[PDB]
């Protein structure tokens, strides 16, 4: 695959979460790499899932996660159809991924991926090879979400739609 050419996508940034525990799926598309995650709003534009301190990712290409732009095998690889869910703790700050309805176990954290996981602005965001295409899905039709039921809704998280609407702007 293509080593070199990515483009990350991220919710805007009035829809930052800084307390709650958030989840959103993410369906693969495609079979070229890819990342999934969670990143502060004002991550650095450009950068990667995971390249830096701002975000944190799961390559479930590489079946690696990634942060402050080291990698680390983890989980299982996804294939063509799979759904990610993607979980947010901003009450013990930890991250956590699953692969269809089922959590990927880390060595260490077990079902929580990362710890440790601080911030104010934090967006559902992704980052895609050339070429490729996946689906995220917050929640706004309840019914289109695969896996939050049996695998998310139970331990209290809430899906990310419900943090997108409403604006103050105020030209200063």
């Amino acid at each position: 695959s293509n080593a070199a050419d990515f483009r990350t996508y991220r919710a805007e940034k009035n829809y930052a979460v800084n307390s709650g525990k958030w989840y959103f799926e993410f369906e693969i598309l495609t079979a070229g790499p890819m990342r999934v995650g969670w990143a502060h709003a004002d991550m650095p534009p450009g950068m990667m899932l995971g390249q830096d301190e701002n975000s944190w990712a799961f390559d479930g290409y590489n079946e690696e996660k990634v942060y402050v732009n080291s990698s680390e095998s983890f989980g299982k690889q996804w294939a063509v159809g799979d759904v990610v869910g993607v979980f947010l703790d901003l009450i013990d700050n930890t991250i956590s991924f699953s692969l269809n309805g089922e959590l990927l176990m880390d060595a260490l954290g077990g079902e929580t991926t990362f710890a440790d996981v601080q911030g104010d602005n934090f967006v559902p965001a992704c980052t895609l090879g050339v070429g490729q295409k996946a689906r995220l899905t917050y929640g706004q039709d309840v019914n289109t979400l695969k896996y939050f039921t049996t695998c998310g809704l139970q331990e209290g998280y809430e899906p990310f739609c419900v943090n997108m609407a409403r604006d103050v702007t105020h030209w200063y």
